[PDB]
């Protein structure tokens, strides 16, 4: 199980 978020 891997969540991976990103925002810029």
């Amino acid at each position: 199980q891997i969540g991976l978020a990103q925002t810029q």
